[PDB]
């Protein structure tokens, strides 16, 4: 038959330019939740969900841009005004979980507010938009802006080029629609023959998400796409005790850094948090290597090879 799933419909390959702010928080366009379903087992120290959301093609976007979701109510502290937008990485090719181009997906962990002391939650602290998003039902209409974002674009030009994604939590979003832009979809226009290296980092085994679906890629394309998961409350001490997307990345790095001499393309995705570590273990492989990070940053960040979108 042929391992690559057919999609539609492909005019969506046809666009010069990424659609941007198609729909503006003064006149979002109302989507209707399709699905939603929780990624996590009983451990993980919180829900994330996975929702799928109807746009009927009315809101295309491409892979690696974000949609904005308005929850109702009013603003907190704006009288009278919506609620601000809460950015969403688009968890889905442009032709999305039902190869047809009318929905899209989101991977949205709920922010929950628990008192340090009394550890106590306090729903009225809890994340308005997250906890609304996960709390939906199918038949649910959703306010949706955007699509926006152009960092997290995939760049395309060289079909063999090498992708190196590291993530941690939801960050890994945007990499669940490379990669089945990669691998999966019949793209005529896209054969991708490079390399592409995902790292994850969650808290444990029962927080992974997409597992499944990134394993399934290695025993199809063994050549082109390499895996590497960190949890940081069930592996392994390094140079200090548990596991971290950094030394992951220590483990492989001259593999890394000759990857990165060639010309690969680097991308950050996931909460703020994770970046000082991942620089601190950059600079001292550098510097084991004889070579300054400092100046190889500068060199990545003018050849447009180093990609961030972190929150
Ligand atoms: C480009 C981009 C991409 C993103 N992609 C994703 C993604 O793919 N998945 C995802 O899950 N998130 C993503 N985010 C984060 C997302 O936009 C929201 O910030 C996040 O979901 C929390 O929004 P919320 O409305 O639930 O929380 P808000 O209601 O905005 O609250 C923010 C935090 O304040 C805490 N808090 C609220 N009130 C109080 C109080 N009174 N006292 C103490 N603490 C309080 C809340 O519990 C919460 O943790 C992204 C952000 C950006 C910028």
């Amino acid at each position: 038959s042929r391992s690559k799933v057919s999609v539609a419909p492909l005019h969506l390959e046809s666009a010069k330019e990424p659609p941007l702010n198609t729909y503006k928080p003064k006149e979002p366009f109302t989507a209707t939740i399709v699905s939603v379903e929780s990624l996590v087992g009983p451990k993980a120290p919180g829900e994330t969900c996975h929702i799928v959301i109807d746009h009927g093609g009315n809101v295309p976007y491409w892979e690696g841009q974000s949609y904005g979701v308005i929850p109702p109510g009013e603003n907190p502290k704006k009288p009278g005004a919506p609620q601000n937008v809460r950015l969403y990485s688009i968890a889905s090719t442009r032709y999305g979980d039902n190869f047809d181009g009318r929905t899209g997906s989101l991977c949205v962990r709920r922010a929950v507010y628990y008192d340090p002391e009394t550890g106590k939650e306090d729903p009225s602290k809890n994340g308005v938009c997250s906890n609304f998003l996960c709390n939906s039902k199918p038949g649910d209409k959703i306010q949706l802006t955007g699509p926006s974002g152009k960092i997290m674009l995939l760049p395309e030009e060289d079909p063999n080029a090498t992708h190196i994604m590291i993530a941690t939590g939801t960050g890994v979003a945007p990499f669940r629609g490379y990669l089945r832009r990669m691998f999966m979809e019949d793209v005529p226009n896209y054969r991708f023959g490079g390399l592409a290296w995902l790292f994850l980092g969650v808290a444990n085994s029962d927080s992974l998400l997409y597992d499944e679906e990134f394993t399934s890629y290695l025993k199809q394309y063994p050549d082109n796409f390499r895996y590497d998961k960190a949890l940081s409350r069930e592996q392994k001490n390094r140079s200090g005790g548990k596991m971290y997307v950094q030394d992951k990345i220590e483990e492989y790095s001259d593999e890394i850094f000759k990857l990165l001499d060639g010309g690969a393309h680097i991308y950050f995705c996931g909460l703020k948090g994770m970046m000082p570590g991942i620089q601190d273990t950059l600079k001292k492989v550098a510097e084991r290597r004889g070579e300054s990070w400092d100046q190889k940053l500068a060199q990545l960040k003018k050849n447009k090879q180093w990609h961030v979108e972190v929150y």
